[PDB]
């Protein structure tokens, strides 16, 4: 679009005291027509990041200035305290009346609730070269986190539940790819890309190149997402879709991990019962924990207290100064958040979706601002916490067992590192050990008499720590339905009957009603994949065979072959699905 004038115009501006970016024109012809194909693309490159970020690149390099200053200094709140509606969710494993209750409000509550998943990164880190929704949650169906999340999604919000994908430049394509070969079908899902920004070469906000001579970019942080929804449209907004559609909450999960699907419908239930605006899904937390911490805050005396997120590493300089005169008092946050829409809408109307920014550049070395790479601006999706005043709006915290946290982000390395700090590893095999272990407390829960040993199968990361995985019990999204404790007991109607050998594989796909069996192998049940068809019923079911195990992946690994992925490495053990039975219909 940029005529010639306006190149110009921005041009010039871009090279006035304040601005300073002059060392992007080194060696240019004095007007725009004089200019070749190159340098007309990179102006009309800075022109055009006012459709991507308000005031535009100038706009962007005057923040730059401004939060360079701030976080040279040493960030402080006046005051730090408790936030004062915080509750405690009962055990995802106990079938009480509570639990019941909660379940049952929040399942019904699903009907009516937008889900949000932020999905704009690679595992690279893991060790993984793919986008991480495409993990699988575990490899005995390999389901992926995509799939996972919509299937469940769509079965507790019915087939048009409203979606939204967070999408970046890493991940875009490939995510469109793998809905596509999932042959998932969501007609109204939306897939939103966050655009990238632009960087600092230096300390003076001076814009960053790369080795081909053009502006360098990279992301602005999860925050996007708001801004994000706030301009998307169907052509009305989005947001005025849901809320005449009915819709009257809205929830942001992140791209692995699994537990959500669990916390969330009783945080629902709890936003209800507590009339909270904004709900923080929380856990008790361990000092040495790269999550933030639900703090009450009064960021100057002048202020009124604010319920936000504060970072863990911000937490770790905070901490460390004043004061007025076996977790950490306040609760961890794990970033599912819980929102009332109607509430949601106002704060996003008023700000269009713009979160507060900060910069967290990375220096060559100790004390002198000398980037180690070119810096960004970044923000992150719960600081829309700080737009909601204590005045006008509830936001609260909901604290659950640590147990239903269930990430996969560290590399077996990395794990080996911190298990032996006694911290929590969260890569690969943990976050499949755990979705296992979560299916068989949920289903001991409801009266399933399963017995086994809670001495690790297999070790890992070259003998740094072991975890279990049998019995394998995975239930898709036609079977047990939203994953209630009374779905489940739908599909167990007299558990006390089903005994289950603690070495076993149990699949079961459709419409399933287990009412007897006696398992000692793998098996895989089918029934009908219509949620309203006549259930197929098994009785006095007797399955005996060689079933599956589990080993290491040999340090041995070099090779012309091996059909060992990078989803088996980031892992460190492999499946042998040696036998199935299957019972079809
Ligand atoms: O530009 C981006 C970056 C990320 N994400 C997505 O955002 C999500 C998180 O990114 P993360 O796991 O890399 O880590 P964080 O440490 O930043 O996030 C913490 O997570 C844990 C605590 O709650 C803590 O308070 C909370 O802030 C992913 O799904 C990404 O795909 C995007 O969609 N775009």
């Amino acid at each position: 679009n940029p005529s010639n004038s306006n190149l110009q115009a921005l041009r010039e501006e871009l090279c006035t005291p304040g601005l300073d970016q002059g060392h992007l024109f080194e060696g240019w012809p004095e007007t725009v027509d004089e200019c070749n194909e190159r340098q007309i693309a990179l102006l009309t490159d800075l022109y055009m990041f006012s459709n991507m970020y308000p005031g535009g690149v100038a706009q962007y390099i005057r923040n730059g200035h401004e939060l360079l200053a701030r976080e040279s200094e040493e960030v402080d709140f006046a005051a730090l305290e408790m936030p004062p509606l915080i509750f405690e969710a009962p055990s995802l494993h106990r079938r009480t009346a509570e639990r019941t209750a909660l379940e049952n409000a929040g399942t019904a509550m699903l009907c009516k609730t937008v889900f949000v998943l932020v999905a704009g990164g690679l595992g690279e880190r893991l060790g993984y070269s793919s986008i991480k929704v495409s993990l699988p949650v575990e490899t005995a169906t390999n389901t992926t986190y995509l799939a996972y999340y919509l299937r469940w999604a769509q079965r507790v919000g019915g087939k048009e539940v409203p979606f939204v994908i967070m999408t970046s430049d890493d991940t875009h394509d490939r995510t469109l790819q793998l809905l596509r070969e999932l042959q998932l079908e969501v007609p109204n899902l939306h897939v939103l890309k966050q655009g990238q920004v632009f960087c600092f070469a230096d300390s003076a906000a001076h814009l960053a190149l790369d080795e081909t001579g053009k502006l360098l970019r990279k992301p602005h942080g999860h925050g996007d997402v708001h801004s994000l929804i706030y301009n998307a449209t169907v052509a009305q907004p989005l947001v005025n879709d849901w809320l005449a559609a009915g819709y009257e909450s809205i929830v942001f999960i992140q791209d692995t991990n699994a537990g959500a699907t669990i916390t969330i419908p009783i945080s629902l239930a709890l936003s209800a019962e507590h009339s909270l605006d904004m709900n923080f899904t929380c856990i008790p937390r361990v000092p040495k924990e790269p999550i933030g911490l639900l703090c009450r805050t009064k960021k100057n005396s002048g202020d009124p207290w604010l319920v936000a997120n504060v970072e863990y590493n911000v937490f770790a300089e905070v901490s460390r100064a004043l004061n007025k005169d076996g977790f950490s008092p306040f609760p961890g946050s794990v970033n599912t958040l819980v929102f009332k829409l109607s509430s949601y809408v106002d704060r996003l109307r008023e700000s269009h979706g713009i979160v507060p920014e900060f910069i967290n550049p990375k220096y060559s070395d100790e004390t002198r601002r000398s980037f180690k790479k070119p810096a960004r601006i970044e923000s992150l999706m719960q600081d829309i916490a700080l737009l909601f005043s204590e005045d006008d709006y509830r936001v609260g915290g909901t604290v659950f067992e640590r147990f239903s946290y269930q990430p996969v982000k560290n590399s077996l390395e990395e794990a080996a590192g911190l298990v032996a700090q006694g911290n929590g590893a969260y890569c690969a095999a943990t976050g499949e050990a755990a979705f296992y272990e979560l299916q068989r407390r949920r289903l001991k829960a409801i009266g399933l008499p399963l017995f086994y040993s809670s001495q690790p199968e297999v070790t890992v990361a070259k003998d740094a720590f072991g975890v279990r995985l049998f019995p394998i019990i995975v239930l898709d999204t036609v079977c047990a339905s939203s994953g209630s404790l009374d779905d489940l007991a739908r599909v167990f109607p007299t558990p006390e009957k089903v005994h289950i050998d603690q070495h076993s594989t149990l699949i079961v796909e459709g419409r399933v009603i287990i009412e007897s069996l006696e398992l000692y192998g793998a098996l895989t049940i089918r029934g009908p994949t219509d949620s309203m068809a006549l259930p197929h019923v098994v009785r006095n079911a007797v399955v005996r065979n060689a079933g599956w195990s589990v080993h290491a992946i040999l340090s041995l690994c070099a090779g012309r072959d091996s059909r060992l992925s990078e989803v088996d490495r980031i892992r460190g053990f492999v499946l042998k699905k040696t036998a199935m039975a299957v019972m079809d219909c």
